[PDB]
């Protein structure tokens, strides 16, 4: 049997809120959040590992990402695993802007070996794997102003739609007040929701997307 809620935050799984500025890099911070998350269940460690490492150096048509201009959480995964490695935030920092990639292997704070898709549109798999892998990344529909509205409860808004269009992590799950939710850490810092997270409607019909595109890395 499933946990009835789960927060990975309380298993010191979650680092710090980042705040993305103007640049298209939510695909980055979905991605190293979700590593964060295998790293300290594996090595005991939490450490905010560097969105800015895969904007750089994953801006190509090899992996489809595009930087600033937005990209896929597997692409950056795939990359991981291509590259051997990613740095740590601490030597490789976030500067919201396109710059030249410079990957220094000695840097090396983290790996990926593989990484996980989970069923299209399945909330059913997305609890299962909250419950007993760790944090994971999903694309939702966040192009609607009720989201930046959004203070406290359970975001349920009847205009989201299926079509995806920002990567975000899910940290958990449970129920507020008889409402089921996911709970997600976004990156646009702490001012953003509650304290840079937001409950979001879990179990109907997979709204706004949320199950659509779930993928975990394994480090
Ligand atoms: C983030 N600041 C911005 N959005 C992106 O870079 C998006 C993230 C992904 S997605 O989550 O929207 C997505 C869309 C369609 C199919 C699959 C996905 C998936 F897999 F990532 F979830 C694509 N670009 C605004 C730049």
């Amino acid at each position: 049997t499933l946990p009835d809620t789960v927060d990975w935050r309380e298993k010191g799984c979650v680092t710090e809120v980042k705040y993305q500025g103007s640049c298209g890099a939510c695909w980055a911070f979905s991605a190293v959040g979700a590593l964060e998350g295998q790293l300290k269940l594996k090595t005991g460690k939490l450490i905010s590992l560097s969105a800015q490492n895969l904007v750089d150096c994953s801006n190509e048509e090899k992996y489809g990402n595009k930087g600033c201009g937005g990209g896929y959480m597997t692409e950056a995964f795939q990359y991981i695993i291509d590259n051997g490695g990613i740095e740590a935030d601490a030597s490789y920092p976030y500067k919201a802007m396109d710059e030249k990639c410079h990957y220094n292997s000695k840097n090396r704070a983290a790996t990926c070996s593989r990484y996980i898709q989970l069923p299209f549109g399945d909330e059913d798999a997305l609890k299962e794997a909250v419950a007993t892998k760790g944090p994971v990344s999903v694309g939702i529909d966040a192009s609607h102003s009720s989201f930046f509205f959004y203070k406290s409860g359970v975001y349920d808004d009847p205009s989201c739609t299926g079509n995806v269009n920002h990567g975000v992590l899910v940290v958990g799950y449970g129920t507020l007040d008889g409402k089921d939710y996911w709970l997600v850490k976004n990156s646009w810092g702490l001012n953003f929701g509650d304290q840079g997270y937001i409950r979001m409607a879990r179990n109907n019909k997979n709204h706004c997307g949320i199950a659509s595109y779930c993928s975990y890395p394994e480090i």
